[PDB]
């Protein structure tokens, strides 16, 4: 019951046309330039991480992939979205660029944005739609509860995404947790933490038949299977997401959650990257585009590798005197300047295209 099995994964035009408008233009190396030109083709996740969204982007990639399929495509293209906009997002970060707080209406603020996707999805109940559930939130419950920001928001989070996890339980909907990486979670000293966090919520949530397991790698640069331990993985055991996920599952399993997996490698196709240090997430330096989008995973406990950040687009800026400004984009492994978080940032597509591997 994959269900990245049995459909195409729909590349949306958006990201289409920033790679032929924005990008290929400024490529002075013929093979460059082919490259990108596949790589414009390759199917990544749409982001619902501001409430305006909804009613924009999530409908119009819906429309379509109607279109596409009413039209003759086979097999079906599917829907990739992430859900994105709990109140007091991002509580162990510095800086957030979130748009609701619980102490200012932000749990019905919430739950009104879930009500709405609700109602867009049962209207495109045609067009088969895998979620991720809130990046950055459930795994700073197992490890960033001594900051103060988190221990308050984690009743919060938990209640929201349980709340999310029933009402986008819909017959076409697949929907993956997200839980962190193995720089994160997967230390051996968090996976039974983790382990119980999880598999407690599914269960609180009623098992519902949409919850097909958790995303990890989101937006981070993180090896699926490497032979050597990158520098700053050291000592973690666990030091790519296939160790993570062997050992996080069966956890899960025994507590009633048989969890499937999702991993993103959109930027994960150099190792090791240029990140300095583990947690350095901002527009990281020395890595590339990863292991395409495939449901054949040759892994039992992994459904699907994944883009779920769309690479070339900027994760922040790196403007120091911008109000939205965080710390981590202006690191010496971060490339710079940078642009707005979601504007396009030629220069980190080159980067990616170049260190791509496999190659284009
Ligand atoms: C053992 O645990 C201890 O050590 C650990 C390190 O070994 C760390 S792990 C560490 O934790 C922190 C949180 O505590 C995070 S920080 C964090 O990381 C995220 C991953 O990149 C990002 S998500 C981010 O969000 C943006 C908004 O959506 C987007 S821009 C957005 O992009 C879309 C698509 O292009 C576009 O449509 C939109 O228009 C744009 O707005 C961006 O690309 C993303 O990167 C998040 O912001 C951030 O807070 C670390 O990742 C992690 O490694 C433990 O914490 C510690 O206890
Ligand atoms: C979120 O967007 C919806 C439309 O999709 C709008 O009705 C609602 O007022 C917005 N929420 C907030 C808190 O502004
Ligand atoms: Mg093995």
């Amino acid at each position: 019951g994959n269900p990245f099995e049995g459909v195409q994964l729909w590349a949306n035009n958006y990201y289409r046309s920033e790679v032929h408008t924005l990008a290929i233009p400024q490529i002075t190396d013929p093979a460059l330039r082919a490259a990108a030109s596949a790589v414009a083709e390759v199917p990544s996740f749409q982001w619902l991480d501001r409430n305006v969204t909804v009613d924009t982007l999530l409908v119009q990639t819906l429309s379509e992939i109607r279109e596409a399929n009413q039209a003759g495509a086979n097999p079906q293209y599917a829907a990739q979205i992430v859900v994105y906009d709990l109140p007091d997002r991002d509580c162990a970060a510095a800086a957030s660029n979130g748009e609701w707080a619980i102490a200012n209406n932000g749990v019905n603020n919430y739950k009104a944005y879930i009500n709405r996707i609700r109602e867009i999805l049962i209207s495109f109940s045609d067009v088969r739609t895998i979620l991720v559930i809130e990046p950055d939130s459930l795994a700073n419950m197992v490890t960033n509860m001594n900051v103060p920001k988190c221990s308050g928001a984690a009743s919060t989070y938990r209640e929201l995404t349980i709340y999310a996890l029933k009402q986008l339980d819909l017959p076409h909907v697949a929907m993956y947790m997200d839980a962190g990486h193995a720089g994160w979670l997967g230390w051996p000293a968090n996976i039974q933490p983790a382990a119980e966090l999880f598999a407690k919520i599914y269960e609180d949530a009623g098992k519902p038949r949409a919850v097909r397991g958790l995303a990890t790698n989101v937006a981070n640069y993180n090896a699926w299977s490497v032979s050597s331990p990158p520098p700053y993985t050291s000592p973690n055991p666990n030091y790519d997401e296939k160790h993570y996920i062997e050992a996080f599952r069966p956890l899960l399993e025994a507590r009633g959650f048989p969890a499937q997996f999702i991993v993103d490698q959109g930027r994960s196709g150099k190792q090791p990257t240029g990140q300095k240090e583990w947690g350095h997430w901002c527009n990281a330096i020395g890595t590339g585009f990863g292991m395409r989008p495939t449901a054949n995973t040759g892994h039992q406990y992994v459904d699907a590798f994944v883009w779920v950040k769309p690479g070339g687009e900027c994760d922040g800026t790196s403007d120091t005197t911008a109000a939205r400004y965080a710390y981590h984009c202006g690191l010496e492994d971060a490339l710079k300047p940078a642009p707005e978080a979601g504007q396009w940032f030629n220069e980190y597509f080159i980067q990616l295209l170049r260190n791509a591997n496999p190659p284009f």
